[PDB]
């Protein structure tokens, strides 16, 4: 039983006697430890990102977190130090723990899991893109899941950095298989549009079943690129610095169009987050009736502030649906 004074992650500085219990290691990776611990009050459950902390500088995922307040991205409920703890809301499942029963399981994800999954990445990506801040590590460990509501919810800013023009930024972030073509050729002036690559990767691989660009090297993986984009061409490679044949046959064309359009050799010519949600892949959600196969509601999917729309509010004409 561990009673802490903490600061909560958004809202004014008053801080607050937690308590908590069954404090139990859920993951551990380079970053730190990842504890998995019950609120004594609340009962709920909570997961604490355990850290090492510079006196150097200000932690940089801290201070992300802090600004962050979407519906699709863990919440900071609290924070305190010892070294830096994060009391981040606890999500059950993850993405990739459910594509890899599915796969094991012969099986693919049925599209309305993809449709409601893959709609809300990008609504997480809209909003923080809407600060300049990119995630670098988009990933299906990275995205929870809750499964009984159906809510996606991004995680792991960890390496997520405000990107601004004219500054470089280090191209050795990203996981293997979700690098963007101008990361696998080191570039360093990339944009948030890798981030829109991860997702499209995310969204083939929960359509075929297994990951669309595997490899162990760049070499490898750009290969498997070649296989199905194409040779770039010179301005293609210098942007940077089949499709239907894809797909297993019933895979819905609104989801192989989706994917052309994200996995791009040019990053200008990629969708962006928002011009993805208001794609047609995604008007299933729109329809008035949509209900999980649980028989219970869609989470909210159309609760857009001016700063998520900021991007190109037009656009909202599509995305909220007249139904409200
Ligand atoms: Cl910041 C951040 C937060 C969380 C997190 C928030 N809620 C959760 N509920 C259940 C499990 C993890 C979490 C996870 C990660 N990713 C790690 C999970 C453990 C293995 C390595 C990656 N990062």
């Amino acid at each position: 039983v561990t009673t802490v004074v903490a600061t909560p992650g958004q809202g004014p500085d008053r801080p607050q006697e937690v308590s908590y219990t069954d404090t139990k290691v859920i993951g551990n990776g380079s970053f730190g430890v990842v504890y998995q611990a019950k609120l004594c009050d609340s009962g709920e459950l909570v997961a604490i990102k355990k850290v090492l902390q510079d006196k150097r500088f200000k932690n940089r995922e801290l201070q992300i977190m802090r600004k962050l307040d979407h519906c699709n991205i863990v919440r900071l409920r609290y924070f305190f130090y010892s070294y830096l703890n994060l009391v981040l809301d606890y999500v059950p499942e993850t993405v990739y723990r459910v594509a890899r029963h599915y796969s094991r399981a012969k099986q693919t994800l049925p599209v309305i899991y993809v449709k409601l999954y893959m709609y809300q990445l990008f609504r997480s990506l809209a909003y923080i893109h809407s600060f300049g801040i990119c995630h670098r590590d988009i990933k299906p460990q990275n995205l929870l899941l809750d499964p009984d509501t159906a809510v996606l919810k991004l995680c792991d800013f960890g390496s997520a950095k405000q990107l601004v023009r004219g500054e470089p930024n280090v191209s050795y972030i990203c996981s293997r298989y979700y690098r963007a073509p101008e990361l696998i050729f080191g570039a360093t002036d990339y944009t948030s549009s890798i981030d829109v690559w991860s997702a499209g990767c995310v969204l083939a691989e929960l359509l075929l079943g297994q990951p669309i660009f595997p490899g162990d090297s760049g070499v490898d993986q750009l290969v498997e690129i070649i296989k199905v984009l194409g040779t770039p061409t010179r301005e293609q490679i210098r942007e940077m610095n089949p499709w239907t044949k894809v797909f297993r046959p019933r895979t819905p064309p609104e989801a192989i169009a989706l994917c052309s359009r994200l996995l791009e050799y040019t990053p200008t010519a990629r969708l962006t987050p928002l011009e993805a949600c208001a794609h047609s892949f995604f008007d299933e959600l729109r329809d008035p009736n949509v209900k999980l196969p649980n028989g219970r509601d869609t989470p909210a999917l159309f609760n857009f502030t001016t700063q998520e729309l900021s991007s190109n509010p037009p656009l909202a004409t599509i995305l909220i649906p007249p139904h409200a």
